[PDB]
């Protein structure tokens, strides 16, 4: 039941999503190994993901979490990169979309930095790169990321360099404790706590 609606580049909604994508690029400690070498993107398309059943699943869980946390869902808009982007937009997030070996346990991981999520587009560690050229820094092939509505509720704070949430919590927050420029990363342990609201198609751009 998913339909994708193209946003016009003239639409304020396109423009605000693009700005969040571009403005949250950073350099990575791997020198570009996983995600490629770039400072910015060429945004090719932004689509709204519309699915009534998946939305209702999200808002149902959101209300449950809100009621467990003094009427505060603690909702964020966060990036998600995954080889399973097509399955997610049609079927919703679930246990098959978890990062089993993640540092905060087996859960579904999201990032404030779009460039962190870009590292996962072709798999963990960038896998073998793009299917066509086997290049993790491919400047030709089209990539996709999701910009997602995520319910954090009461989040367990981990200071740092599917499973269950820690008791009495609805998510985990990975706070960077070494790299002063890194933004936070987040993990949820229930697929119903995220909705894949925007599908963004893009290329990474070669620095000049
Ligand atoms: C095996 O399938 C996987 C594995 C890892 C990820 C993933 N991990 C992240 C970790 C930190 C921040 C963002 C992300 C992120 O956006 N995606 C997605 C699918
Ligand atoms: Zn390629």
């Amino acid at each position: 039941g998913t339909i994708l609606i193209d946003l016009s580049p003239d639409d304020k909604e396109f423009q605000s999503v693009e700005e969040e994508m571009q403005s949250t690029v950073r350099e990575h400690r791997d020198g570009g190994h996983a995600g490629g070498i770039f400072n910015r993107y060429n945004i090719l398309k932004i689509q709204k993901v519309c699915n009534k059943k998946l939305w209702e699943r999200y808002t149902h869980r959101r209300k449950e979490v809100s009621e467990e946390n003094h009427n505060h869902a603690n909702e964020r808009m966060l990036f998600h990169g995954s080889p399973f982007v097509n399955a997610i937009i049609h079927k919703g997030f679930d246990e098959r979309h978890a990062y089993i070996g993640g540092m905060f346990g087996a859960g579904i991981y999201f990032a404030e930095n779009s460039s962190k999520s870009n590292q996962y587009v072709y798999g963990i560690g960038g896998g073998t790169g793009c299917p066509v050229h086997k290049d993790r820094s491919c400047y030709i092939c089209h990539r996709q990321l999701l910009f997602c509505r995520v319910t954090l509720g009461k989040s367990f704070l981990q200071f740092s360099a599917m499973a269950h949430s820690p008791p009495g919590h609805h998510s985990v927050t990975g706070r960077p404790s070494v790299n002063g420029l890194a933004l936070a990363e987040y993990v949820i342990y229930r697929g119903e706590q995220a909705y894949p609201e925007y599908l963004i198609t893009y290329q990474i751009m070669r620095p000049e």
